[PDB]
């Protein structure tokens, strides 16, 4: 069931498409981008195309939305990695087991704002400067206050120890980065390659 | 998409069914273990029917079969663990977060025996207060191969020019396999647990 806005893959199951400039999608997500990072250069956005990634994700939401009883379990957020981590990302989504703070728990961290996906120390430039940055659908779901040490959400109510968030925050009022310790809880939407 | 002969859960996502011996499906699961694990005995033997995790272990499995193409995928395999560890895996299956160094490590993952009598031992089916041990008869995506290395936090490449096209797992030896580790969630669907005493 893969979206209207995938472009044919020609029978395959996985491609980066390189988005036009000018055109509604790149549009949105380059305004998602340049509202924390206008300063800075686009080199492109490429959409992931990933049938099994958006597959086992697809699933997950669904589930998530059956044990919440609602949607809005789903944020959009970014996340900066070096170079030699995006061909990973692209064909295997995130990974809590791949350096970097882990304050709020051993899972996948993705950031609010892009300008701090940006910080070099997480979209690390290249021999050629480039720094590269996801636009993730995450589920975070129902969330908590994270703490190190986390290797999956904390429990609703230690009264039932197995009924877990979904995903913790540094700030449950005012979130700037959520954490997510399951495969397939985040799907690598767009991959945004830019300069300082 | 749920198996047929599954209990009727009435709309629940989770629930372990007692099997009665004499039946075929629970006298396969006694033949396995006592295969290896003669000495020991069993006081009980559940089917695990978490909706869930069987339809997100069924999407991956869908997924390697086609990926790999005529490959047996999937192998029926043990898993040892502690009484604290039950809860959480019947819920929320097998987490590499949480796994023991074994030790002789081929890898950061979850481990799972051919035979039970590695599985028996009280380093991994850790007997609980009352003495009880408990094993998981596991549904595992072995798929394509390799032996392992400690160093490892998922399967190596098969192919060092091509760094993400994976092995599916790894093993202590792919002549002889005794062991195999997985490095993906929803790779293994536990499906009975294996409750027994000395
Ligand atoms: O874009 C990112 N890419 N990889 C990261 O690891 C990452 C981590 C991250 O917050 C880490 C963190 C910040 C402040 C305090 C404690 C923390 F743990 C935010 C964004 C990112």
């Amino acid at each position: 069931n893969l979206p209207e806005h995938w472009t044919d893959m020609n029978h395959q199951l996985f491609c980066m498409v390189q988005l036009e400039p000018g055109q509604s999608e790149y549009n949105t997500i380059k305004d998602k981008f340049t509202r924390t990072c206008s300063s800075y250069a686009i080199e492109k956005i490429e959409r992931i195309q990933n049938a099994f990634l958006w597959q086992s994700y697809q699933v997950k939401k669904r589930q998530m939305d059956i044990k919440n009883d609602h949607k809005n379990n789903e944020r959009l957020l970014f996340h900066g990695t070096d170079a030699d981590s995006v061909p990973y990302v692209n064909q295997h989504g995130f990974n809590r087991s791949c350096k970097n703070a882990v304050s709020y728990g051993k899972g996948t961290y993705f950031a609010v704002d892009a300008s701090y996906s940006a910080k070099d120390t997480y979209s690390k430039p290249d021999s050629n400067g480039r720094k590269h940055m996801y636009v993730v659908r995450v589920l975070t779901g129902v969330f908590t206050k994270g703490r190190a040490g986390l290797v999956t959400p904390p429990p609703k109510n230690p009264h039932n120890p197995t009924d877990l968030f979904d995903s913790v925050t540094n700030n449950t009022r005012s979130p700037k980065l959520f954490v997510v310790f399951f495969d397939n809880q985040a799907y690598p939407e767009y991959l945004i390659t830019f300069t300082a």
